Formats: C-alpha cells, sequence, structure tokens
C-alpha cells in the first residue's frame, strides 16, 4: 500500500473550486474526471498545506507565472502540444523540478480568480483551461516521483541557497 500523489491533487482541486465559488462551489472544478470517489476526507495536511505553499509562492513569482503563459501564448487552441510544455515552463523561471507542479497549481489558482473576476472569458474560458490543465495534472503522478514527491516541498518548502552572479558579460 502507498498513498499515491494523485490524491494531493484531488483536494487542491476541490479547494481551487471553492476559492472562486463565491457562495456556491464554482463550476471550474466540479467534475473533472472521476466517478464514484472512494470514502476519504479531502482535507489532509499536505493537501491544505499546498493550498498555501502555492499561493504564497505567487506572492513572489506572481508575474513570472502569468508572464510565461503570455509568452507561449498563440497556439492552435485545440492541441496539448503547448499545454505540456507550458506545464513545465509555467515556472521555468524558478529552477527546481517539482517546482513546475507547485507553480502550476499556484498560478492556476490566481489565474482562475482573475479570469473569473474580470468581465471576460467567463466560466466558459476558465473551465476550458481547467479541462485541459487538469488532464495534464494527472501527469504529476510519475512526473512528481522523478521530482521526489511533495515530501520535499510540502515540508522544507523547497530548498534554496544558490544563485551567485555569473553567466553573462554585459554588466560589470
Amino acid at each position: 500500500m502507498a498513498y499515491s500523489t494523485r490524491e494531493i491533487l484531488l483536494a487542491l482541486c476541490i479547494r481551487d473550486s471553492r476559492v472562486h465559488g463565491n457562495g456556491t462551489l464554482h463550476p471550474v472544478l466540479e467534475l473533472a474526471a472521476r466517478e464514484t470517489p472512494l470514502r476519504l476526507s479531502p482535507e489532509d495536511t499536505v493537501v491544505l498545506r499546498y493550498h498555501v505553499l502555492l499561493e504564497e509562492i505567487i506572492e513572489r513569482n506572481s508575474e513570472t507565472f502569468t508572464e510565461t503563459w503570455n509568452r507561449f501564448i498563440t497556439h492552435t487552441e485545440h492541441v496539448d502540444l503547448d499545454f505540456n510544455s507550458v506545464f513545465l515552463e509555467i515556472f521555468h523561471r524558478g529552477d527546481p523540478s517539482l517546482g513546475r507542479a507547485l507553480a502550476w497549481m499556484a498560478w492556476c489558482m490566481h489565474a482562475c480568480r482573475t479570469l473569473c473576476c474580470n468581465q471576460s472569458t467567463p466560466y466558459y474560458v476558465v473551465d476550458l483551461s481547467v479541462r485541459g490543465m487538469l488532464e495534464a495534472s494527472e501527469g504529476l503522478d510519475g512526473w512528481i516521483h522523478q521530482q521526489g514527491g511533495w515530501s520535499t516541498l510540502i515540508e522544507d518548502n523547497i530548498p534554496g541557497d544558490d544563485d551567485d552572479l555569473e553567466h553573462h558579460h554585459h554588466h560589470h
């Protein structure tokens, strides 16, 4: 027996729906893909912790996240060919591995709030992204394993202690 990481996404999802579901659960994460759910309390520690860990991150890399999204922007509008690259590039600015998954759920959080708040791309556009995004989310299972499971992020809160100032030669 082993608690698959695909569960942490289950809760993070339900919350991502309420966060925007002012008064009532927002239809931007009501029935992604899973019928007859197993008896479980989607309110564990790691799950909740993530809701935060991710939001907090945005406070630092808020523009970064969205920024990348605008860069790759301009796709077929009907192919995951760009949705996968974006999934990992959405936080490319960072560095860590799993950090791409933490940002994904992070930026996606504020991104949905802004997309819904502003009188544009109503629940129809916000949901659209989720439909495709959620699909890629399932990738975190193995995609996360290679990263080292949340066990690393959802605790020490991502390791950091390196950057220096060497790479180019434009400014002395």
